[PDB]
């Protein structure tokens, strides 16, 4: 099965990134600490929610696990996915600040920057996902649809997509545009930086954007469910690629 390789690839890659950060002394910085937090978020995703989704696939969407654990699976999924998305948004904003005015960024670049960034993205990821477990454990009608775990509460779905993906999308489009506008023998390295930024941004858009577009179009409107069933796993594929496209541009990670 195609989903059998994705769990192993995610669990291997994130362990490799965290072991390379812990072992290589040259990779101790604020940005690499934020990247280790990103790898922690996707490793928790690939360990906790991804074989559960494979189990849901192997039973034909009739959920084998009992009904008490549905509201925490949506909680873990939304929490780790919002953590990953806000991690990429904060990385894009920090790259724009560190590329537009490099003197004033390095003037304020303490480890308090990294700790406040991690605190902000995890606080946001907790606070956006807050109505999931309190309103789902006793109220099974809002987190079930025809005997399967799904977010039936579309009033949560529309607003949560709006705060979780589309406002990060409208932030990262602006910061990517202004970072390309600010990158226009350093001229040779700026082209490699532009290529890496383009690959990372368009890969994020391609990996996450079909699922949220069809998720909002589900609430605006069985083809939609069959599209969602594979676009979720396309969304899970971002968490295995995000260690690769954020580390392999630096040769120290490849030498590790
Ligand atoms: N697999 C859940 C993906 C996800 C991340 N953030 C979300 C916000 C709302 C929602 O319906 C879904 C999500």
């Amino acid at each position: 099965l195609l989903t059998a390789v994705v769990i192993i690839l995610t669990i291997a890659g994130n362990i490799l990134v965290i072991m390379a950060v812990s072992l290589e002394k040259k990779l101790q910085n604020a940005t690499n600490y934020f990247l280790m937090s990103l790898a922690i978020a996707d490793m928790l995703l690939g360990f906790l929610v991804m074989p559960v989704s494979m189990l849901t696939i192997l039973y034909g969407y009739r959920w084998p696990l009992p009904s008490k654990l549905c509201a925490v699976w949506i909680y873990l999924d939304v929490l780790f996915s919002t953590a990953s998305i806000m991690h990429l948004c904060a990385i894009s904003l920090d790259r724009y600040v560190a590329i537009q005015n490099p003197i004033h960024h390095s003037r304020f670049n303490s480890r308090t920057k990294a700790f406040l960034k991690i605190i902000a993205v995890w606080t946001i990821s907790v606070g956006i996902s807050m109505p999931i477990p309190v309103f789902g454990l006793q109220d099974d009608s809002k987190v079930f649809k025809e005997g399967s775990c799904l977010l039936a509460d579309d009033n949560f779905v529309l607003i949560g997509s709006f705060v979780s993906f589309f406002i990060p999308l409208t932030i990262m489009v602006i910061t990517y545009f202004l970072t390309i506008k600010s990158l226009q023998q350093s001229i040779s390295n700026e082209q490699k930086a532009c290529k890496v930024l383009g690959i990372v941004f368009f890969l994020f858009v391609v990996m996450w954007c079909p699922f949220f577009i069809t998720n909002i179009m589900a609430v605006i409107c069985d083809v939609i469910g069959a599209l969602l069933n594979v676009f979720v796993w396309i969304g899970y594929l971002s968490s295995a690629v995000n260690p690769l496209v954020y580390t392999l541009f630096n040769k120290t990670y490849r030498s590790a």
